[PDB]
């Protein structure tokens, strides 16, 4: 056995290495191709689950045509072709009638989808066939090692890709080129073992036979309405009239096994939340370990790291111990327990989420308007606002955003000690944060803020205010603010953490002045407003004011909810695709594997259907998304398993003829 297996393991590692590397690069490109006709966003959202709809086509083929060995090679090549075409097409689009070049990408993208689908069910079952001598212990070992290699690809893909990218947009050819290069090695190694594999060929069009037998049964069962209508077997009694008895047995085994997958696709909807829903949470909870600088979007890597260490533990020690006390852990039992853990993984998130909410600010909603007053003048100013007055000294601000109803924002009067009162004629927009700038009794400016949420990806936003008579231009680490009018403010731009330096430029500034300045440590999620003022020597001067406070909750707090969920997946998923193979009849192994994969496809639909917010806060969504659904489904599953779908020893049943 050992010789035949190693080829499949290394092939799967390389094949899944490539797939993950394609995902990250693929999404970035659409942001550039979207600039013709928003159609690109419509092109996407197919690969979200379409990569799991194809495996139907792979199953139909091998089990009724070409066998499994031939479909692995053929579907593999078309996978390689698609990537190569896609890689060159992107370069052809930018280097060189735009839809004509784009058509190249579409064919490549479509040609890839078949590759990713037809291989998943075929390769998994093809390994199992190598064990025949009552080797349950060895066969169980393989399916955990095989599932371990999948992640060893995911982990190495994450580390390698960022270094690979931006090596040269000029690096795009390598971006798609290198993943394509690897799979070529995957195909070569798999073929090299042809002399060692054990293979079986289909005896005919089983697909047709199964469909015809089922078709005959249902129509015949419809007849005989008042003559022995009550079935003994819902289909077998009536198909047996014409069709072979042993074939009737086989279609029955798959029917029972598949009945249990009806409740499962809820679990795969919950497991998917870790990619999108939690990555957003990390953004608003980003205190950083003193030893390193992990970014919000890097956390998801923790799941791959844990699963490459949990899997050896469970098979090595934990399971032997449970046996020694006599619990007799069966395949149905393990799946039932696995769904409970992932349920407790989510409930922890609600606890974490409510902790974070203690700190976040309040953003305006509906007809609400939030105003911050910032006096940048050299004298104290008195401002009249609806039901309130505020006095601000020179270079002073109101530390909080005052919330008012737009309908209630009737009058504002501005005055200074001994100065005339000036009425504000400007207008505001509901649902937006607004900043009011004043420097003299009859001089003021109203500025829209633009930011009304926590900065994305945890990057700090910066902006400047011009007080010089002439226009000013500032560049900060690759980003430029140009031609800022006097007594006006520029829009925000976002930078990652660290310390960033910037250089100022203006015509009124004498050349001998220092234009160079450096900011303090940025941290995460903050947003600040700089003010540039003139010194007695005409040199620029800098002051800082805060708008949104940095992120406080530490990010290490997400390890628990990743530890439970990852621990939940090991027990559930690994046994899911092993039990599915054990029960299937000898003639239709790939049919059931495609049955398991089909569950994941429908899984993404549930989360996608739920779409966005429909409630007050995530404190709810993170809760009902498991309890009202996952536990209710979990109890239903246990009920169905009480009817012994495990009772079929598919290996020996065939020998009865």
């Amino acid at each position: 056995y050992p010789l035949s297996i190693f080829f499949i393991v290394v092939n799967e590692f390389c094949e899944r290495f490539s797939y993950y590397g394609m995902r990250a690069i693929l999404i970035l490109y659409f942001t550039n191709f979207i600039s013709w006709d928003n159609l690109s966003t419509a092109i996407y959202h197919t690969f979200v689950a379409l990569c799991y709809l194809t495996p139907i086509l792979g199953a139909l083929i091998a089990d009724s045509w070409l066998g499994k060995f031939k479909t692995i090679v053929s579907l593999s090549i078309v996978y390689t072709i698609g990537q190569a075409v896609t890689s060159v097409s992107s370069i052809n689009d930018l280097t060189d009638s735009l839809p004509v070049h784009v058509v190249l990408s579409l064919i490549g993208l479509a040609l890839i989808a078949l590759g990713t689908g037809g291989i998943k069910p075929c390769v998994s079952a093809f390994g199992g066939d190598q064990f025949e001598e009552g080797q349950e212990k060895q066969r169980n070992r393989f399916f955990s090692i095989f599932y371990l290699a999948i992640n060893a690809g995911s982990l190495l893909s994450t580390i390698i890709t960022p270094m690979l990218r931006v090596q040269q947009q000029a690096c795009y050819p390598l971006a798609f080129g290198v993943p394509a290069a690897l799979m070529a090695v995957a195909l070569i190694v798999f073929v090299l073992g042809s002399g060692m594999y054990k293979k079986f060929k289909p005896q005919g069009n089983i697909m047709g036979k199964v469909a015809k037998c089922i078709g005959f049964a249902i129509k015949n069962r419809f007849r005989h309405r008042s003559k022995a209508f009550p079935k003994r077997e819902h289909w077998l009694d009536w198909a047996k009239e014409k069709y072979d008895e042993r074939l009737i047995s086989q279609i029955k085994m798959v029917t029972r096994v598949m009945f249990l997958y009806i409740p499962l696709p809820m679990f795969w909807a919950l497991f998917d939340q870790q990619g999108s829903r939690w990555t957003l949470q990390a953004t608003t909870m980003s205190g950083k370990i003193g030893a390193l600088e992990i970014q919000p979007d890097q956390m998801q890597t923790v799941n791959a790291i844990l699963i490459v260490i949990m899997v050896p533990i469970f098979d090595a020690v934990l399971y032997p111990l449970i046996a020694k006390c006599g619990f007799n852990f069966t395949s149905l039992k393990k799946m039932a327990v696995g769904m409970v853990l992932a349920s407790m993984a989510f409930v922890v998130a609600a606890i974490v989420q409510v902790e974070i909410d203690k700190t976040l600010p309040v953003f305006p909603k509906g007809n609400e308007v939030q105003i911050k007053v910032l006096n940048i003048g050299n004298n104290t100013m008195n401002i009249s606002l609806p039901g309130e007055m505020v006095t601000l000294g020179p270079m002073s601000q109101t530390n909080a955003f005052m919330t008012f109803d737009v309908n209630k924002l009737t009058r504002i009067n501005i005055s200074s000690p001994g100065s005339p009162v000036t009425a504000v004629t400007d207008d505001f927009k509901q649902g937006q944060r607004h900043t009011l700038l004043v420097w003299a009794p009859n001089h003021y400016q109203v500025v829209k803020d633009g930011l009304n949420q926590k900065p994305e990806k945890g990057e700090n936003g910066i902006r400047f205010v011009n007080t010089f008579n002439e226009l000013i231009t500032i560049t900060m680490s690759g980003k430029v603010y140009a031609n800022i009018s006097s007594y006006n403010a520029s829009t925000y731009q976002f930078f990652p953490s660290g310390i960033k330096g910037f250089t100022i430029s203006s015509t009124e500034i004498p050349p001998q002045c220092q234009p160079n300045f450096n900011t303090f440590y940025l941290e995460f999620g903050s947003a600040y407003t700089y003010i540039v003022q003139r010194k007695n020597d005409s040199c620029p001067e800098v002051k800082v004011f805060e708008d949104i406070s940095a992120n406080t909750v530490n990010m290490a707090l997400q390890i628990p909810q990743y530890f439970l969920l990852t621990c939940g997946e090991v027990v559930f998923s690994v046994t899911g695709l092993e039990f599915s193979y054990s029960q299937a009849p000898s003639n239709m192994k790939s049919v059931l594997q495609a049955g398991w994969l089909l569950t994941v496809a429908v899984g993404n639909i549930i989360v996608l259907i739920v779409a966005g917010a429909g409630q007050f806060s995530k404190q709810w969504a993170e809760y009902i998304l498991f309890a009202a659904l996952l536990l209710v489904v979990c109890v239903i599953f246990a009920i169905m398993a009480r009817f012994y779908t495990y009772i079929n020893p598919a290996e020996i049943e065939a020998q009865f003829d």
